C-alpha cells in the first residue's frame, strides 16, 4: 500500500476541481483516501483598528463555514460514491506556507493541484511556482484538459551532469513512475528520454589541437551509456528511450508532444550551488513551456525551506 | 535630470526587443543612456571532468562574443540614430541574481523587460516573478503589443490596510507617476484607483447588535477620504478619480480595461508580517491577471534579499 494519502489543492476560484477528480481516478484504482485542502482569509481580518477580534472571528468563522460547504458541494457525487475525502479549510495569509506544512505535517504522498490551458503550455501562478520549488513531497500538476487517449509517460532523466547525486535522483524519478503507473494504469507505456546541447564553438583560438565536436561526440556517448544502464534496470525497452540533441527547455517539452505525452516526470532540486544554478534554470524554463501533466520529484534529503 | 539610466533586460529568445523599444523611446523625450543586459552561460562550464578549464573558457569567450555582437545588430539603428546603448554580456548561471547585482551596483532608476502577452493576460516567467519580487529598483514590465492610442496611465493606491507605510507608498507611486509620465508624454491622462471588498457575513451570531453593511460603508468611506486627500494633493481631476467594490485582483485589471490603460502603476512590498502577508498574496495574484504594461515599486528602505 503507497501512496494512499493525497493532498488535493482546490483552486478557489472556479466550482470544477480537475485536481479531486484526478486523485479520485487514483483512488478508485489503487485505494486510499484525499484531503482536499484550501486556505483561506479576508482582508477583514488584518482590519484591526476598524474591527473588533470578535468582529474579525465572526468573518473568519463564515468564510470557513461558506468555503467547506462549497467544497462538500463540489465533492458529493465522489462521497457517496463511497471515496473517502476529508475536507480542511484553514484560516491562512500564505498559501504555499500552509500547503507546504500541511504536506510535512500529514506526511501526504503526493500533492495534486490543476493548472490551466488555454500556447498551448500549461499557465503556472506564483503559488504554483513556490509549490514546485519548495514542496518536498512530489508534485503533479493536472492540466484542466482530457487526458490524451494512449497517452504516454515519459522520464527527463538528467545524464548530463557530472555530479552523483543525479544519478540517484535518477533512479528515484523512474521507480516511482514504474511502482505508480502500474497502480493506476493496466498497461502504462512509459518512455525514457534526455537531452543534451552542443559545444557553443567551432574552435579554441588558444588551444590548436582541440577539436570541439569530439565533446559534442562524448556527451551523447556519456548519455548512450547511462541510458542503457537505465533502461535495464527498469525493464524498458530501447525502443521507448530516446537520446536527443538540442538544448533541454526546447527539446524535452518538444518531444513530449511528439510522443503524445500524458505526463512527463522531471527532478528538481532545492540545492542552489555549482552545477545546481544552471540546472534550476534550465528546469524552470523546461516546466514553463511543458503542454502536459508534470510531475515534479525531489531528491531524497531535499531539504525543506519551511 | 531623473531617469537617466535605464537597464533593459535583453530576451535571449527572440531578435525583435520590446524593452530595448520602450527604453529608447524614453530617452529620446528625456535624455540618458541605455545598459542593454543579458547574462549568459553554458552547460559546458559545468562539465568540468570532461573538460579542462581551458576548454570551457574558450567556450565561455565564444558565447560572450557571439551574444555580443547579436545584441548589437539588434540595437544598430537606435545607435547610428545616436542613443547611447551600452552592451553588457556577462557570464552568470542565476539570472535573477546577476540582473538585481547590476541594477543596485550602477545604480539604474528603471529595470525594464518585455512579457509576452498572446487569455489577454501578460505572461511571467519565473525570472520575471523572481525581479517583481525582489529587485529595489522600480520594474516595468513592456508587453509585446502596440501600445494603445489614448491610453491611460491608472495608478492603484492601497486606502484599505491601516499601516502608515502604505499612505507612504501610495505617494511615492503617484509622485513617481506624474514626475516620469510628464517626461515622456505631452500630456498624460493620469487616473487614480482603488478597490475595496465587502463583509463575507450578514450577521453575526455572537454579536447581536452588529451589522456588516456598516463595516462597508465605513470602508468606502475610508476609501473617499483618502482618495479626495490624494487627487487634491497631486492636482488629478475627481472624475479621474474611482473607488470601487470588490476583490483588487478582479477589480484593478477589470478597470484598467475599461478605462484603457495602457500601464498600471502598483505597490509592492518586500516585508512579510501582519498585514503585508495577504497583501503580497492578492498582488501577485493581481499582477497575474494584468492586461496591460505594469510598473511595479516598491518602498523607500525595502531591503533587497540580494
Amino acid at each position: 500500500e503507497k501512496y494512499q494519502n493525497l493532498l488535493v489543492v482546490i483552486d478557489p476560484n472556479q466550482d470544477d476541481q480537475p485536481a479531486l477528480r484526478r486523485a479520485v481516478y487514483i483512488v478508485q484504482r489503487n485505494g486510499g483516501r484525499i484531503k482536499a485542502f484550501l486556505p483561506v482569509y479576508d482582508l477583514s481580518y488584518d482590519m484591526t483598528t476598524l474591527l473588533s477580534p470578535d468582529e474579525r472571528n465572526a468573518m473568519r468563522k463564515g468564510v470557513i463555514n461558506q468555503k467547506t460547504a462549497w467544497i462538500k458541494q463540489q465533492a458529493r457525487y465522489y462521497l457517496e460514491a463511497g471515496i473517502q475525502i476529508d475536507i480542511k479549510v484553514i484560516w491562512h495569509n500564505r498559501p504555499y506556507e500552509a500547503i507546504i506544512e500541511e504536506v510535512i505535517t500529514d506526511k501526504h504522498d503526493l500533492l495534486i493541484k490543476m493548472a490551466h490551458q488555454h500556447l498551448g503550455s500549461l499557465i503556472f501562478t506564483p503559488l504554483d511556482w513556490q509549490l514546485l520549488r519548495k514542496c518536498p513531497a512530489p508534485v503533479w500538476m493536472v492540466k484542466d484538459k482530457e487526458w490524451p487517449e494512449y497517452g504516454t509517460i515519459v522520464v527527463a532523466a538528467n545524464l548530463s551532469n557530472e555530479e552523483s547525486y543525479h544519478d540517484a535522483l535518477n533512479l528515484k524519478l523512474i521507480e516511482l513512475t514504474n511502482d505508480l503507473s502500474h497502480r493506476i494504469q493496466k498497461d502504462p507505456d512509459v518512455h525514457l528520454l534526455s537531452a543534451y546541447p552542443v559545444a557553443p564553438i567551432n574552435i579554441a583560438i588558444e588551444l590548436p589541437d582541440f577539436d570541439p565536436n569530439l565533446y559534442n561526440n562524448a556527451l551523447r556517448g556519456q548519455h548512450l551509456i547511462a541510458m542503457k544502464e537505465l533502461r535495464q534496470k527498469f525493464s524498458i525497452p530501447e525502443e521507448k528511450t530516446h537520446v536527443k540533441e538540442g538544448l533541454p527547455e526546447q527539446v524535452i517539452p518538444q518531444v513530449c508532444e511528439e510522443l503524445n505525452a500524458g505526463i512527463v516526470v522531471l527532478g528538481i532540486l532545492g540545492r542552489t550551488g555549482l552545477s545546481a544554478a544552471f540546472l534550476g534554470n534550465t528546469a524552470e524554463q523546461l516546466i514553463d513551456h511543458i503542454k502536459c501533466d508534470l510531475l515534479a520529484i525531489k531528491p531524497d534529503g531535499f531539504t525543506c525551506p519551511i
